[PDB]
């Protein structure tokens, strides 16, 4: 029946966690309390230098041995309750009440609201690593949750926060439902209350809108070091951490053609498919501008007929256009002469016998376009390339074209296009999807 | 279930705590170990400088705060094992099958034994403060007993150690179960051993000696401290711890009447009573031998009549004698002309208070047999000098006419005869049958 | 098999590590090899798929257990051989030449040169954290190091290695020595020599370029993680890992008059100090040539005295001036109408609150002269706040006295001048920053 | 409600006025709580008023009471303890809440007032050093703030804060008390009120006075001791010592590596250590300059004298370096290898077991030595057989210079700071190892 209260999120700037260990102590004082941080907190803390209170530094130092950043090694209780700064503890008892509401219930977790101005509130969350999202939303089964949002002191085992792989990574409220969540195990939102501190951190505008842009700057830290490149919500906001126009993309040079995030059993970061959905629309628009004719080719076509976007581990975007309309287009002549970066900071080059279209000088993302030009009523060209999929095809296929919706916008694609898809990729390519080198790494 | 291994007892000089503390680390390595010691141990002991292995040091000091020197304050844990030095963990999971014992049986402490040379076994023990005496024998109810002679891992709950008054007090194994006996407390000796070290401390004649010499040391300053004069075996055998023949008796100067221990709510000293019947006896024997008539008075011959003996409070005894006989014994003959030191160290004087003799058991040691001289004026016994206590009084000479025989210390004593009747006209009536304090206005019984 | 070669010092874009865990399944089938990465090497390894082959990624994740993350879980032997990409074995049965070395010697490490373009050398190594400081020189008892610069495989006992704060970070050639040299611990260079792969890793100019920039960047967020500010060769070549000139000072605001580094249990920053001795002499100069009576005041007199030098713990230099002189610095009379940043990036304020002056090392980094002006009252040097008055035969002469790296002025008979400023004895019983003193206030 | 608790712990059982002290407090509050404090039951008896808010604590372990027995803030339900001393007296109704309101008004921790006895408080100056072992007193500059108090005063503070000091009640409590305070850097604020002396005062008689004062100086010298205190001074001078001497065991015992036991408890050498060192340093100089033995300062002992003129403050032993051609000249030193050798001044003369130096002990039993290593010159090198050992050119001797050292002059090497360096490295004058007691933890 002995609670171990561990404290992780505070500012050194601005705290209230000398009241938040004084008011434990007044309710036992012999109350085993860890303050957890990086580094040394400073301005000091000048928390009781009893035994029973201790200050775990979980930063790697040259005096210090392996055991003396690992938190685990600092409690001894069966049960750990994670405060956050701005709490604290009146009514005695309130951790022992918490921990017999852990044994009753089936949550391996439970959680109640600090009376702050962001009381917890409860959050319904899947993990997806394999497309690098985590999506939230209102908790359907609540008190039940996966998540919660907001102020609250968390109790749960020791033996089951520290086997966790980040325990105490900041933030504290999203890295840790992100981990139990992800296991399939619920916090149940109990109906205790912890008050408020008396004197609460962050009293100024000031202060608190520079604990909040550290904060967000923790966070993106946070899922971008643990693989989560995109927070979505229900109702459609979204929260990017990933690539954008003036950073590389996610990824280095794909070797095999099979990119890296596959051998890591995971699919094309969503920030990098996002940012070749807006070259495909933005390259699309160009050449419909110049009366240049395309259409959807290769992997692209197979993700439009498949199911309308790009397929979630693909990494280009292929469209091929007609020969002789090449010259419509500004972009493209000027490619011929050299690498053109146009008004909008796309880069159009020539290299093979086709074009490419990065999404900016940076991040290269590409739409490739393949020029076919007719022979004998065969779309063919000159160069190949070892793929089965790099074919001549009976130029019908193109006379007319259809829309097709991909990637978010109206595209043109051959006529009876799932034949076409048949003719380079073979039967039922649409229906079984696989990656682009089984030889290597197979779906 | 979560346990602190907490290590008391060991000796800095030679010690196996490393190997002890390591081997529950290899079990499990974020094990809360403490080691207590009261001053920092030198040579170092360098035990792993991790955060579940702390170091307890119980000594004040100017720079720490009261907590740190309280031991509570450094174990966390529902559930606390105190471990003595010499012993490793082998096995694994030892003492999670210590706690569910502990829960499932009725005892509030268990014990495992430990194999070494002197493993734990079962002891009864009840510890009587009022007489100054822990009495310990064979186990009746063994594997659950009041106390453990030998090396075990004691296993029970923070709150009931470190609410004993000196959980850690040393040897813990003295002083643990005195305080636990004393509160009804069980131990119950379970069927599992922990193993010795590999490398055992004290491996030299020389330091098993050393390690001996500081534990009865300790042991007899712990025993002074706790108010244990008498430890008591089965098997008759005894050691003491009050004061003897070569130090001073146990309680100072008695003011009002009441000595020190009774307001301490204890009776006399078993060291001090010891004396005093050693001191009688003597002093009977050489008044008998020198032709010296004497009778018990006051509170001896009370005591006697009640149960033969010293009224279990009383801190002397008194003898009446016939004044005409004192010349007949060669230490009162000296006892006028100053303080005589007899052949058996016996200390024989004249009181500053009026006209009686005080045989004292050393020179150091004042416990003493008062003697008062009387003589009759006309068939009253009399003496010029008087006391102002209700007892000493005047009475006919006819109780002493003849003396009967009456056992008192050990021995058989002189008495007057009728000496209930004698009793009741010095004290009150109903004297023998009703027990009471020498001066019931400051402390009654 | 009691020995598990454990590389973590290759890059994934380029390496021979497939052909070094080769090299050493061809020698024992059954040798443990763990190869450790931050994340997934790719291009992909391809490492034999065997049991005693292990791919020991040490980042946290999401869907892993936190024993995961800990090379400790992924060895079971006694000894761990740090093998660095471009090694090879060669000649069978020497990792066991290395145990046996160890075990006969008193070294806890052991280290044999790879013969590749840059063999391990032998090197001498202190740290001191107080100092913020890594001294290299060469090895006056090789071949018994504190430390090795080049390619070598190191074995140590598991036990020891696993037991430090960061057993692989990296580089491991940095990081590995500066946690063995700070517990006294030594490595014996054997005269045994590990063969180079034969298709050596980064063997264009290229790809060399690209191992080294990110090992630099690396090895920089590695010293500054663990606080070693400042690394030297014999006390030259000195190598800056603090604050400088464009930054923040280390310290960041001072409450209580007691910085960070002394709550850490540490002197002051030694690019602390280098920009506090040079604004010193900057100031000085300044003073000096628009005419400018000053004095070495305070703990800067102190430092001056004792050692010629800074404090090693403190944090400021103080300056005593005359009053009337102070018209005669632009500078200065550029202050007391607000902040002056002159031609070198230094920042004169007058502080509102105390009436001096405070020269800044520039406008992001705040470490700062203090200029206390005094004037002459009824033969007493005093002002009107307020550290006392004192008369002034004390600056009737003043003296050249050495500090900081440059000849400044301190009151004649400085000693006696400490003496009633501070207490007789102050320049030979240092305030010697006390951590445990600190704790309890 | 009363928010003072009178407590009573420096008082004699056999010679009293507790008795009246309780009376005069009840006197003006019935219901005022009063705690008189000993070790053991005192006897004569007090017969204090069988009243619910009198107690007496009983602060030794006991087979029959709980913890909580022995612990004194268990007697203390108040927010302010008052400290009385035996002897004083509550004539003036109200003064125990103006030191009240006094310390509420104030930024002094403590609050004190005179007992007008015949040793009324003064106001002292105390800086405290645990590293030093040392407690310096003084004249209070800054009366009436003190650091310390001398003689009888009611002294007044935060049972909080009292209690949670490691030795609050420890005797005699004028000393515990304000070694505890001043080394926290806590003030005691002499104010200007009086308490009336006892009406019939405690031991009023020489021989009443002689027993107290001998018990009290025994319990001063066992708490000075237990406390780590070896030195008290009085405006530096009037030394009084509490350590080790000629005929005791030397306060560390045998040096095991080479830490000596005062580093490990994080502090320096004891200064009755470094005292008979320079005692003993300087009796073998002056042995050795009256035989005609050349000697000089040799490894830490000449860095001390080089860097401020002593044994440097962590320092154990005296190092001096001989001219082995010049042994015979001393009577102790060629006596020293036939065997050890007691002078007329109790000093021990031994020649090495086998590392072929003298050992000058300070006593039979007090092991602190000057060490003597003799050297000879071999072309010009000085040179020792066995082994900052090293040989080093003999010009650094031709000649010798006098060099301040211990409190008195001694033959240091030519160009020392030359030598020092050969020795020990460059700079090892301006920069000192103190003793690094985390380092020596990690080893
Ligand atoms: N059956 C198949 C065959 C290919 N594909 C994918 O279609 C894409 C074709 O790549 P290209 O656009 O380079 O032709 C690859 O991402 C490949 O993995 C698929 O999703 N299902
Ligand atoms: N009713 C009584 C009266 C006295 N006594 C005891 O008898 C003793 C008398 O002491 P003296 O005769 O030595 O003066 C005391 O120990 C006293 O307590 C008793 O046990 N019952
Ligand atoms: N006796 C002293 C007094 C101060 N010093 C140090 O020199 C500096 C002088 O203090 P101020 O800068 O506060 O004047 C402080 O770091 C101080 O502790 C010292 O090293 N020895
Ligand atoms: N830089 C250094 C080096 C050594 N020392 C001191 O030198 C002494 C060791 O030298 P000895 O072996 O000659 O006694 C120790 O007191 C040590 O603290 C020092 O105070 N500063
Ligand atoms: C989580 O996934 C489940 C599918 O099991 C789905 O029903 C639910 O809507 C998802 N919730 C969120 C917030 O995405
Ligand atoms: C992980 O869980 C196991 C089993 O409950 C436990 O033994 C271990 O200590 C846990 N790890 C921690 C607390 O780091
Ligand atoms: C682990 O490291 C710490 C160093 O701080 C040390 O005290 C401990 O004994 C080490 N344990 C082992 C087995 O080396
Ligand atoms: C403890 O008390 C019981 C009950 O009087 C008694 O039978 C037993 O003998 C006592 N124990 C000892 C060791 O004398
Ligand atoms: C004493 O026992 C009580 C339970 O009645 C517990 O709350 C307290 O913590 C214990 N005290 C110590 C010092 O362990
Ligand atoms: C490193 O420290 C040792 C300590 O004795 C010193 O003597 C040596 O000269 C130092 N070397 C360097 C390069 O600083
Ligand atoms: C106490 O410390 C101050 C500051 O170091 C010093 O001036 C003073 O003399 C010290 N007091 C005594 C009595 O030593
Ligand atoms: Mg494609
Ligand atoms: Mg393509
Ligand atoms: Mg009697
Ligand atoms: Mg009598
Ligand atoms: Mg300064
Ligand atoms: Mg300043
Ligand atoms: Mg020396
Ligand atoms: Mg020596
Ligand atoms: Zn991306
Ligand atoms: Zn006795
Ligand atoms: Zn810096
Ligand atoms: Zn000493």
């Amino acid at each position: 029946p002995r609670v171990t209260v561990l404290v992780r999120e505070f500012e050194a700037f601005d705290n209230a966690v000398p009241e938040l260990v004084d008011s434990f102590l007044q309710q036992d004082p012999a109350q085993p309390v860890v303050v957890a941080a990086d580094t040394l907190p400073y301005p000091p803390l000048a928390l009781p230098r009893i035994p029973n209170v201790r200050l775990a530094l979980l930063q790697p130092a040259l005096d210090r041995p392996a055991a003396a950043s690992r938190p685990e090694t600092y409690v001894a209780t069966e049960f750990v309750a994670l405060v956050p700064d701005g709490a604290r503890a009146e009514a005695p008892g309130l951790l022992e009440r918490m921990v017999e509401a852990l044994r009753a219930g089936s949550a391996r977790l439970v959680a109640a609201p600090v009376a702050t101005a962001n009381p917890a509130r409860c959050l319904a969350l899947n993990v997806s690593l394999r497309e690098w999202t985590a999506r939230y939303g209102a908790a359907p089964a609540a008190p039940r949750c996966d998540a919660l949002d907001g102020d609250a002191v968390v109790l749960l085992r020791a033996r089951d926060l520290f086997n966790l792989s980040a325990p105490l990574a900041r933030p504290v409220g999203t890295s840790l439902f992100l981990q139990t969540a992800l296991r399939g195990w619920a916090v149940q939102l109990l109906d205790l209350t912890f008050a408020a501190a008396r004197q609460p951190p962050l009293a100024t505008a000031h202060a608190r809108w520079k604990a909040e842009r550290e904060g967000r700057a923790r966070r993106a830290a946070l899922l971008r070091a643990l693989g989560i490149r995109l927070v979505s919500w229900e109702g459609g906001r979204l929260e990017w951490f990933g690539c954008n126009k003036e950073t590389t993309r996610c990824f280095g040079t794909v070797v095999g053609d099979t990119p890296a995030y596959l051998y890591e059993e995971r699919w094309t970061p969503p920030c990098c498919l996002r940012a070749l959905r807006e070259t495909a629309r933005y390259v699309v628009g160009v050449l419909e501008a110049a009366g240049v004719r395309y259409w959807l080719e290769g992997g692209s076509l197979l993700g439009a007929a498949r199911h309308g976007d790009i397929i979630p581990w693909d990494y280009d975007v292929d469209l091929g256009i007609y020969l002789e309309d090449v010259g419509n287009c500004e972009q493209l002549r000027g490619a011929e002469a050299g690498s053109v970066v146009d008004e909008r900071g796309f880069v159009w080059e020539k290299a093979g016998d086709f074009f490419r279209v990065q999404y900016s000088e940076s991040n290269h993302l590409h739409v490739d376009l393949w020029p076919f030009y007719p022979r004998n009523g065969v779309m063919t060209k000159d160069t190949w390339l070892d793929h089965r999929q790099d074919v001549e095809f009976p130029e019908h296929f193109l006379q007319p074209l259809v829309p097709l919706p991909f990637a978010g916008f109206v595209a043109q694609a051959p006529n009876n296009y799932r034949r076409f898809l048949e003719l380079k990729f073979g039967p039922g390519v649409i229906e079984n999807p696989q990656y682009p080198n089984p030889a290597l790494l197979s779906l």
